[PDB]
């Protein structure tokens, strides 16, 4: 592993650690002697497994009284209705549009077939609450969530990677949990894969506005654990240019009287290994063909 990447569950720093898999991982804050939070929902299939360590560290589970959501996605929010009535106390604290999609009939549907996909044949999941039923409590950009008294984070809209995405800021920590609004970090290469699956010109201008932040120490994305040092410091503007980078290589192609489906089965080949875990089958290529989409159509 790299020095710059902490990619291992339990603790990460002293107020906080990785539970469940790395790979979609919940982040768990300890706010003082008697509160927690936790940061990104994760997939529904990894309720057991994020409960089980959740209560190594959290001895009352009444003690967890945030949960932060970062956007709408399957592999983001999958855990709520399964472990939201084993945590009495929670708030689940998520932007306006993306408690919308919890009231959304057809949104909800998406979300559980993704999820049920992912469900080994041997498990059965926990009695959920209706998902309209969540503990939510909807949050504004630029709002500070006063969680305890040494964790302070900012809500900021970072739209683009999908039409709700915010993520949060701890200015105290220069920590920022960015969700997937910065891509998908390559484990092998050290590079941000885009992830544009809205809308290009806002993916791009989130990234503009995230990199005027005072300088990042910890960068937590959505997948894959905790990137520091120069990585942080470097991710949004990264982040940005491999956008770009990605454009010039969609608009060479096309140059060549391509059509979208021959990038997209490279990016596919070149990119889709790293979430086949937690991604079912054709919704990566699929994926990476919208996004294809959505780069030709705003160029
Ligand atoms: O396609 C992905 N996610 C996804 C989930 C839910 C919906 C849509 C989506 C919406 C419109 N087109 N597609 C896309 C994806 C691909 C590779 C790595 C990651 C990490 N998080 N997500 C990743
Ligand atoms: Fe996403
Ligand atoms: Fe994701």
């Amino acid at each position: 592993s790299h020095m710059l990447r902490l990619s291992a569950p339990g603790q990460l720093d002293d107020d906080l650690c990785l539970l469940g898999d790395v790979q979609v991982p919940v982040f768990l804050l300890r706010l003082g002697e008697a509160s927690w939070a936790l940061v990104e929902g994760g997939i529904s299939r990894d309720a057991e497994l994020v409960w089980a360590d959740l209560c190594r560290w959290v001895a009352d589970p009444s003690q967890v009284h945030y949960w932060l959501i970062t956007h709408k996605h399957y592999d983001h929010c999958g855990l709520l209705p399964y472990l939201c009535p084993r945590l009495p106390n929670v708030q689940v604290l998520a932007s306006e549009r993306t408690c919308q999609a919890w009231k959304s009939e057809s949104a909800v549907r998406v979300v559980e077939r993704l999820n049920r996909q992912l469900l080994r044949a041997e498990q059965r999941l926990p009695e959920a609450c209706a998902w309209d039923a969540l503990p939510v409590r909807a949050v504004a950009d630029g709002e500070w969530l006063e969680l305890g008294p040494r964790h302070r984070l900012q809500v900021i809209e970072a739209h683009g990677h999908s039409d709700d995405h915010v993520v949060f800021y701890d200015v105290r920590r220069r920590r920022l949990f960015c969700g997937d609004a910065l891509g998908e970090f390559d484990e092998a290469e050290g590079v941000w894969r885009p992830l544009v699956f809205d809308d290009m010109e806002a993916y791009l201008e989130s990234l503009e506005r995230l990199q005027r932040l005072p300088t990042l120490l910890q960068l937590i994305p959505g997948h894959g654990g905790l990137l520091r040092g120069r990585l942080a410091a470097d991710g949004a503007e990264s982040a940005y240019t491999e956008c770009l980078r990605l454009c010039r290589r969609l608009l060479w192609r096309q140059s060549m009287g391509e059509s979208l489906d021959e990038l997209s089965e490279e990016l596919h080949r070149a990119w889709g290994g790293q979430s086949v875990d937690f991604l079912p089958g054709e919704l990566h290529l699929g994926s990476m063909r919208r996004m294809l989409e959505i780069l030709s159509r705003q160029a």
